[PDB]
């Protein structure tokens, strides 16, 4: 009965770009969540059993105001539950320059 732990990381990245030029107007926000489960192996029979994975959450991220730009298309990126079935995500928040 040998016990070990398996872990994996699921990540959401938020990008902030100019709507037209696609230049990044803010630093990326990177949200890694590391889930785990127990692994039990009988070394005589070779039988391996796995426990349930933990769960996580990508936190809400408010898109800040940037000088010279209108309000972002997405004012806030919502928090999201992360499970072992979740895939990595990328979200792009877009800012358009003032009309002036």
């Amino acid at each position: 009965t040998a016990t070990s732990t398996e872990t994996k990381t699921i990540t959401r990245i938020i990008h902030y770009v100019d709507k037209v030029t696609n230049q990044n107007v803010k630093e990326d926000v990177v949200q890694p969540v590391t889930l785990s489960r127990t692994k039990t192996e009988n070394k005589v029979t070779g039988v391996v059993t796995y426990g349930e994975w933990t769960t996580g959450n990508w936190d809400e991220v408010i898109s800040g105001k940037i000088d010279k730009y209108k309000d972002p298309d997405i004012p806030t990126v919502e928090s999201q539950e992360v499970t072992s079935d979740s895939s990595d995500k990328e979200i792009t928040v877009r800012y358009d320059r003032l009309s002036t």
